[PDB]
């Protein structure tokens, strides 16, 4: 079962790689 | 160790729909 | 293995906790 969390860990790496950008987008705004 | 990944995990992926949200306000005022 | 599931969930609470304290700051500034 491994796999199926090596997958959502995939999907979260993913997510917090984009929150990071409009994060840092917000910040160049403010 | 293996259910307690899953569930972190899952706990995880619920705190990034939260900040995706958060971040999405954030947006609507800069 | 689940080791390297482990490294992987502990630095996504990092990010997610300092994308936490980002969005606590943005928040304060609109
Ligand atoms: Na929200
Ligand atoms: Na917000």
């Amino acid at each position: 079962r491994m796999k199926q969390l090596e997958d959502k860990v995939e999907e979260l790496l993913s997510k917090f790689y984009h929150l990071e950008n409009e994060v840092a987008r917000l910040k160049k705004l403010v």
